[PDB]
């Protein structure tokens, strides 16, 4: 449930005013989100975009302890958090807007499939050293939250959004599973799984854990070097766990070079234990990232 499994209050107020709904981006089960003007929330700006969550009993107690969680989680890697509106119905909590939409969504549009100006990025697809400055922001927001000793549960591109000037942050309005549900194997009754993101001690022990988070992260960078691809779309959702649970790898994307799939791979590692820390993930993706362009060439064959 993200947020909802690490509870189971300095939480700043917006007033209904100064929070002007303009038009919908998106609707889920659990409720809405919209593009609204928000008025005296930053200095030097006076009004500013913002996107607003929605509340569709317990529902607004659980609201409160996700808020009260939203205002500790703040860091350059996690999308922002101003705030709420308590004052009347629905109840609203307030988000940055970031422009480019979800990571998944923003690969695609950046991808040998895609349809066909370019302010953040250049004509056709992403380069070597834009797709490793994307993957390094992630690995960055997950070191912060294993830093926090959260655990995630559902780290995937669709999960992270894209803001003006390339800006990578984890972070979803908690839509995904009516967005992106093929992305998720269906149980029984409300019970959904992202299981071809999960490591084999997660589908096998229901275990989850700051290194299953590790191995997913391990799948997002799979998914920037595919450009949003599906892992394992080739299969079926009971094939896919026949492959993750008797130990098979996911196949080294065409733009991935040999040193980022050793990044990968360290991430599925079978025990868990032997997972290469996110710290240390960042810190090699970070590395190469920032690395000169006349060694990036030749990264790149
Ligand atoms: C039902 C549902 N499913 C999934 C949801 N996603 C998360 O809770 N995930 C998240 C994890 C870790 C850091 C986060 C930071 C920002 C935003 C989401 C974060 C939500 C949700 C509920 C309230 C605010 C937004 C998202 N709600």
């Amino acid at each position: 449930s993200g947020l909802q499994g690490h509870i189971i209050a300095c939480v700043h107020h917006i007033k209904r005013r100064d929070i002007v709904l303009k038009w919908e981006l998106g609707e889920g089960a659990f409720g809405k989100v919209f593009l609204a003007e928000c008025h005296n929330l930053l200095p030097e700006q006076d009004k500013m975009l913002v996107a607003v969550k929605a509340l569709k009993e317990s529902a607004r107690q659980d609201f409160q302890r996700e808020a009260e969680l939203l205002t500790m989680l703040q860091h350059q890697h996690i999308v922002r958090f101003f705030g709420v509106c308590t004052e009347g119905r629905p109840l609203l909590m307030v988000f940055e807007y970031m422009r480019h939409g979800d990571l998944n969504r923003f690969l695609r549009s950046h991808g040998p499939d895609a349809k066909l100006g370019g302010e953040d990025v250049a004509p056709g697809p992403l380069g070597l050293g834009q797709l490793l400055a994307v993957a390094s922001q992630v690995a960055a927001g997950m070191v912060y939250l294993a830093g926090l000793h959260f655990v995630h549960r559902d780290l995937a591109t669709r999960n992270c959004l894209v803001g003006q000037g390339l800006v990578v942050k984890i972070g979803d309005f908690g839509m995904s599973r009516d967005i992106y549900s093929t992305d998720y194997y269906r149980v029984g009754g409300r019970t959904m799984l992202p299981i071809r993101w999960m490591p084999p001690e997660s589908i096998l022990y229901r275990k989850f854990t700051t290194e299953s988070d590790v191995w997913s992260f391990g799948v997002v960078l799979w998914e920037i070097f595919t450009y949003g691809k599906q892992p394992w779309y080739q299969l079926s959702n009971t094939e896919a766990i026949d492959c993750i649970t008797q130990g098979r790898e996911l196949e080294r994307p065409r733009a991935c070079p040999p040193e980022v799939y050793a990044i990968m791979r360290g991430c599925w590692q079978r025990e868990p234990q032997q997972r290469h820390s996110i710290k240390d993930v960042h810190a090699r993706l970070q590395a190469l990232a920032q690395a000169p362009p006349v060694y990036l060439d030749v990264l790149g064959h």
